[PDB]
């Protein structure tokens, strides 16, 4: 696209505060923001806030957003589309044009792990550019396995294709299958959709351990076969609501848009890889490591 | 094939009757049909009654089903597999020839959304060319949730691949994926598997309705990531069975087979697009929508 | 690979002892094993014991497993991974080299159907060649159906593609898709994974019988969506928990790497076949048969 030759923009941190008992006030950034997604590798991705999969949304459950997406693009529009919501997506999830802003309001009232991505048509391509992310609503009674949970992440999956090549998006295997970290907390790593950081710079933890993983498929094509190395799921709530109660899974299977929160032990010290166990995927990427040490 | 050259026989109705308390008679044919599958785009379908997928079967859990297939096509063989009955394969799913009529005998004892088909050597060749469809067995005690349903439809998913093509079948991605609408009360839409007709004729529904959709993906090689967008499934009955609820799925997995009962809440008017999440497969055709009214 | 040219080891036969109430003894091999993977088509497969999916293990809930690995390749390091184990990946699930053994020992808490495989990088190139299979691990208080099954089986599906090759691995359809069955009890079938051998030697049962199947999807890169034509679940247990039950399903989607206890109902005689309704890799060999007779 001649208008995005050479732009390359700053990420923009996401904003967002609670306006009162049940409002929440979130204002995303569309833009245009070079990722290097393997090494040696950059892809100019269609974005939020300069992050892909875009920055994490946590909400409570019952929570009313009230969403503003400022489009910097030079000359495509966007969108969002929340999957937490209950909304009219030919009035709620609406185009914003090049160098405007929309507001749009509307209920999350059902908890769990969502998908959000933009809705501009061809939907495949922002989403296969790189318009996708996570929006976590918390439930109000949380998980009844909320008291043996030691540590949490959030992981995302996502695919990379051909360099903005609706062929390739539709027709073709992926290039890329990567997975991504967003904080929950204060020094939890936040990363980009990639082949390597998670290698690098591992998730941390102790050993004895439960963890929570909050994990979503954002695909846009391909489904997931979730599994952690040397441990088996103990908990596994499909979607993230808490009646969908699984136990004792060694893979969790994950549709496009598909998430779960998963809970397991790490009992010894080591490097526990994190897959898709479609090995071809894997071996494109979608490996990450969970480092367990003795502190 | 020559002898279908320039053949396109008339879809003839579904003949059904119920005979006994717990005993129904259904006939269909096996027939060569031209369809448009996209705007242009005709395929000289293998279909039941010259529709792809064929028509929707309806019947009660516990019904004994005498069915009848009349074989229309000049020069091949065809049969049916029915996924709600017990049956012996190879004595009641077995080969009609043509010009000739073969009648089968099997109980449905389970409730469901089951996929029918052909099941004539080589299966794959008689699905993807069009021999496919829905059977659905009405459960004894009804679902749970029943009394909150304002609204219902069948949605049904399948792929086309390149005509009569045996190498792209198994080889191949899908040139086209689609949904289609079959009729369970009168004035509801019944159309065939194509990439237009249910964008341009939408599903329609009143704000503020509960809306039960009976889906099922007949493949026949891919597998489905079902999502409506600007909604959550409050309640999701895998394969159909009352049993196997799930509750607030954003989007839910099913298998080339598979099938659900699936309900959610339409809050605002609008249009609501019903998608494959795997968006490769969205963007070659799969998409649906539902228009919500004040009226 | 040179040094595996002409090379083609002897099955060795599994070893497996228990030593205490709790603790069992298992040595396999790594070793380079031609295998008939279709009529006329010989792959010098990669594997445990000279099978390929390997050999079944059944061990208890709460036992832990003190586990060898000879390895017999003479240039190529393997290990394994059991997903049914609670372990270091990056201590117990290491490398053994060329003409040495390793020993290593973990608990199986878990009650399931679950995979191994070599763990070796790249671990798409060692399960593709082969290194692949089943571990079965018994519920302490069995299944809620236990007393209705009559017959049982395991079934294991895997893929096949061009020899060694790793850009077909990644990034290529599957040559063959298959099914074998590992053996329960004596008389039971012990096959290799290929295209024929339970179509020309069916499985055997009784009319009326409940019939168990276990059943994995080791993969390495494909989904699955299993189903027996003729009948439907009964109750299917997902991963082979007993908590996880589903019941009335025509088809289970596997993950890969995905597991699931399957019980059906034969009601008459006959050749009833075995399938994934991915009906691309039934036709490129996933089809077995269950021959259902009087006595
Ligand atoms: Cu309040
Ligand atoms: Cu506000
Ligand atoms: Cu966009
Ligand atoms: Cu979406
Ligand atoms: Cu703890
Ligand atoms: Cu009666
Ligand atoms: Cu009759
Ligand atoms: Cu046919
Ligand atoms: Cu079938
Ligand atoms: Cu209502
Ligand atoms: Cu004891
Ligand atoms: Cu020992
Ligand atoms: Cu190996
Ligand atoms: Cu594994
Ligand atoms: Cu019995």
């Amino acid at each position: 696209i001649a208008a995005h030759k050479g732009v390359n923009q700053a990420p923009v941190p996401l904003k967002m505060e609670r306006v009162g008992p049940h409002d929440v006030h979130i204002e995303m950034t569309a833009q245009i923001t070079d990722i290097e997604i393997d090494k040696g590798k950059i892809y100019k991705a269609w974005t939020f806030n300069g992050q892909a999969p875009g920055p994490l949304v946590v909400v409570n459950e019952g929570d009313t957003i009230h969403f503003t997406l400022k489009n910097m693009d030079p000359v495509v529009p966007h969108s969002m589309d929340f999957h937490a919501v209950h909304a009219s997506p030919s009035k709620d999830f609406i185009d914003v044009m090049p160098n405007k802003s929309g507001t749009f309001t509307y209920p999350a009232n059902k908890p769990g792990v969502f998908m959000y991505h933009c809705g501009t048509k061809p939907v495949l391509q922002h989403i296969a550019n790189g318009m996708h992310g996570v929006i976590i609503v918390k439930p109000k009674n949380g998980y009844p396995t909320d008291k043996e949970v030691d540590r949490e992440y959030v992981l995302i999956q996502n695919e990379w294709y051909k360099y903005n090549d609706m062929n390739d998006f539709q027709n073709g295997v992926p290039s890329y299958v990567v997975f991504s970290s967003k904080a929950l907390k204060p020094g939890d790593p936040n990363t980009n959709g990639d082949t390597f950081t998670l290698k690098e710079k591992p998730l941390l933890a102790k050993v004895g351990e439960k963890i929570r993983l909050y994990i979503n498929n954002v695909g846009p094509n391909e489904v997931s076969s979730f599994h952690v190395v040397g441990t088996v799921f103990d908990d596994v709530y499909l979607d993230g609501n808490p009646n969908n109660h699984l136990q004792g899974m060694q893979t969790v299977m994950l549709p496009a848009s598909g998430g779960a929160v998963v809970e397991f032990t790490v009992t010894r010290p080591g490097t526990y890889p994190i897959v898709t166990h479609q090995f071809n995927h894997a071996q494109k990427g979608a490996v990450a490591m969970l480092k367990v040490t003795e502190t």
